[PDB]
This record gives structure tokens, sequence and C-alpha cells, in this order.
């Protein structure tokens, strides 16, 4: 006799496990056990994933309630699970959104110059190069320092928190609180620094002294900086890293995008659709009894939305494992979520990858893995799937 299915199925981010297709066709909502020992519903078809994400009765903020079944332990204060709600209630949503657009002046040129500079340094050092630690992550870090308006030299200090902040742990993590309190204090100091006049933190620093915002807490202003740096850098760094693997594995596609770079936006959209960067389903707590497929989810139960369940669903994306640049529904994937909590940095994440890949194909058109693919070391118990090193030659 066996147990309930345990999630996650695999930490590998280069291929989807066969178990996902069997679950989707046979039991697209199914009971699973999480690493905390809690039970949850796993949803794995495009139709049911979209239903859950569009129904606000499946709540993200209630996942932080005491005594709720948990996917993993919180690494942030519980009020921060409601981060975007707190931002909107303070009247700051429009300000935050206009600061993280890729259309900000100098931003695209900064991204291009930084990507080229990183790749030139790698070419000078000679092969093998590590495209995660010496390209994808520094590019994500540099981009978010610029978007935030904070010194580039402070990027690596803030980055150091992320290997702990985004763990997917059964128990609370002592180091997460140490790093959180320290990073909050850094961002509080940025708000009092008169040299910080640009980017998101420059705008928040001005709004803090505006009478319309005098009753917004200093804690919220600092929290916006820490959370947007952290979520943005881990999400863009990890997506670009695993998109580069998908590209390297497909020399025909790599050659086509090198010859016709005007197809890079459509290629990136497919690379988003097939991306396995999210290591766990997205969690929601049922606030009511809700019918999902054949199952009545009860109030208080945990539901997990499996993004690669939806994004590889052949009923919505025929031939789902194939990158096809002429699909009729190309942005209808769930890589950025759906509904109330749709990613606010979607446009910035697209541009980061587009410019990173464009620069790579110009400088490194023969890029290939320097080791057999089974030699990549996949990070475990983490909210993203990423290889620890990505050694390439060219
Ligand atoms: C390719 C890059 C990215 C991917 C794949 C991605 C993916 C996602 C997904 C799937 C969600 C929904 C989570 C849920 O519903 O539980 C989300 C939300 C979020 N993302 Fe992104 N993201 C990316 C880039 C960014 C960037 C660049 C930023 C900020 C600079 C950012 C900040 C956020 C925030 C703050 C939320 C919470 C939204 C809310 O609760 O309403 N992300 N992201
Ligand atoms: O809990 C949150 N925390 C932050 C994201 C975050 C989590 C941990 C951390 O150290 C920094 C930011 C938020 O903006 N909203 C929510 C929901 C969330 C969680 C993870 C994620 O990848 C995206 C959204």
């Amino acid at each position: 006799a066996t147990v309930l299915l345990e999630v996650p199925f695999s930490a590998r981010g280069d291929r989807i496990p066969d178990a996902v297709a069997e679950l989707r066709t046979r039991e697209p909502i199914r009971k699973v056990r999480t690493i905390t020992g809690a039970e949850a519903w796993l949803v794995s078809s495009y139709a049911l994933c979209t239903q859950v994400l569009e129904d606000r009765r499946f709540s993200m903020k209630e996942t932080a309630a005491a005594g709720a079944p948990r996917l993993n332990a919180l690494t942030v204060p519980p009020e921060v699970v409601n981060n975007m709600g707190n931002i909107a209630d303070a009247g700051l949503r429009k300000a935050v959104m206009k600061a993280i657009t890729p259309k900000a002046p100098g931003l695209e040129q900064f991204l291009r110059d930084t990507a080229n500079s990183l790749l030139d340094n790698l070419i000078t050092e000679g092969a093998p190069a590590d495209l995660r630690n010496d390209f994808a992550d520094p590019l994500a870090t540099a981009l978010h320092c610029k978007v935030l308006g904070i010194p580039q030299e402070d990027g690596p200090k803030l980055f150091r928190s992320l290997s702990i902040a985004f763990m997917s742990s059964a128990d609370p993590i002592p180091a997460a609180k140490i790093n959180w309190d320290r990073d909050i204090e850094y961002m509080a100091g940025i708000l009092e620094n008169p040299n910080i006049t640009t980017g998101l933190m420059g705008e928040l620093s001005r709004l803090r002294k505006d009478p319309a915002y005098s009753h917004v807490s200093d804690e919220l202003f600092a929290t916006i900086g820490v959370t947007f740096f952290g979520a943005g850098v881990i999400s863009t760094g990890s997506f670009l890293t695993t998109a580069l693997i998908s590209l390297i594995q497909r020399p025909q596609l790599r050659n086509l995008l090198h010859e016709k770079p005007e197809l890079i936006p459509a290629g990136v959209e497919e690379l988003l659709r097939i991306n396995l960067s999210f290591a766990d389903g997205l969690p929601r707590l049922a606030t009511a009894d809700i019918q999902v497929g054949d199952v009545l989810v009860r109030k208080g139960e945990l539901v997990l939305v499996l993004l690669e369940g939806a994004n590889f669903d052949p009923e919505h994306f025929p031939n789902p494992g194939s990158i096809e640049l002429d699909r009729p529904n190309p942005t209808s994937h769930l890589a950025f979520g759906r509904g109330q909590h749709f990613c606010p940095g979607s446009a910035l994440g697209r541009r980061h990858a587009q410019i990173g890949i464009e620069a790579l194909l110009k400088k490194m058109p023969g890029v290939d893995l320097a080791v057999p693919i089974d030699q990549l070391v996949w990070r475990t118990r983490f909210q993203r799937r990423i290889p620890e090193r990505l050694p390439v030659l060219w």
C-alpha cells in the first residue's frame, strides 16, 4: 500500500514529468500532500486552473491564516502575503505600476549595454562560462537596481538574501527573518537619502512627503522596495536561465532567432509558455464551498494551481511541447498568472528576456552546453527551479 501523491514531483526545470499529463487527463483535480504534511487539491488542466485563478473566493491573502493547511512556511511577515492589496489600499498602485514599466527613459538602452558588457567579459575570460551566475542573475540584479533607483553597487548585497528568502521549506527559517529585517532597514535608509531621486524608490520618497500620503506607514514604503526587488530578481533571473536551456536544446530555433531577430518577441512568448521556473503550484485558500470539476472544495482547504498543467494542456495548446511561433492564442498562457494577482511586472519580465536573448545570439551564436544536460545540479526545496551553474561553450 502507498500514500497520497507528494508534491512537488520534480525539481528538474528542463523537462516536464510524465506524471503531469496522466494527472491532467485522468484526475485534473486531485488530492496531494505538501512538504508540511498538509493535504491540498492539485489543479492541472487549463480549464480548471483558469477557473480557480479567476474566482476571487479562492484567496491568496487567506493562505497566511493561522492554522490553515500550508504549502510551505512563510518567509515574510503574514501581512506581506497581501502585498499588492496593501499597496492598493494606500493609494500607491498607479505609482508603482508606472515605475516598473519597460518604457522608462534610458531603461532599454541600459539593459542592452549591461547585457553586452556582461557577455564581453565572459568572452574575454574564455570558455566555459556560467550563464546563470555571470549573466542571467547579474542582468536581473542590475535591471532591478535601475528600476528601483538604488546604487548598482548595492545590488549584490540585496541579492544575497534570495537563496533563503525564496526557499520552499516545511519549517520557518531563522535566517529569513535576519535578512528581512536587515533589508527593510536598508530600504528605510534609502527613503531618507536625498541622492535617491529616480526610479521606484525616488518616486516613493517624494510621495512620502506629499500630504496626500502622510498616513501611509514608513514600513509599507520600505516593504515595497524589498518585495519588488526580491520577486522581480528571482523571477526574471530564473526565467531567463531556464529559457536559455530551452534555446540551447533547440539549435534550429536558436539559428532561426539569430537570423531573424524580429521573431524574438514571439519566441520569448513561447519560452514563457513552456517555462518550468515555478517549482510549486500557486496557492489559494477556499473561502467558501466551491465546485471545481468533479470535486467540491470545502471552505478552508488549500488549492494548488499547477502552471505547467495549464501551459502544456493539449486541449488549449495543441502540440504543447513544441515551440510554435505562429500560434493563434500566444499570450493566453498562465506564466504570469491570471485574474486579481496577474503579475504587475509582466512587461518588464518580457523585455528583460527579449533583450538578454537578443544580446546572447549576437555575441554567442554558437552557444552550447559545456556539460551533458544530466550534469546540471537543480536547486531543491526552493520556490523556483534553477540549475546551480549553467556551464556553456561557444
Ligand atoms: C519572467 C518574469 C516573471 C514571471 C514568470 C512572473 C510570474 C508571476 C506569477 C505567476 C505571479 C502570480 C502569483 C500568484 O498568483 O500566486 C506573479 C505575481 C507577482 N509578480 Fe511576477 N513574474 C515575473 C516578473 C516579475 C517582476 C519583474 C516583478 C517586479 C519588478 C514581479 C513582481 C510580482 C509581484 C509583486 C507579484 C504579486 C502580484 C499580486 O499579488 O497581485 N514579477 N508573478
Ligand atoms: O507573499 C507574498 N510576497 C511578496 C513576494 C515576495 C516574497 C518573498 C520575498 O522575500 C520577497 C517578495 C508579494 O509581493 N506578494 C505575495 C505573494 C507572492 C508570493 C511569491 C511570489 O513569487 C509572488 C507573489
